[PDB]
């Protein structure tokens, strides 16, 4: 989440 990717935890 802190850069986008599929949720979770980017």
């Amino acid at each position: 989440a802190a850069r986008x990717x599929r949720x979770x935890p980017e």
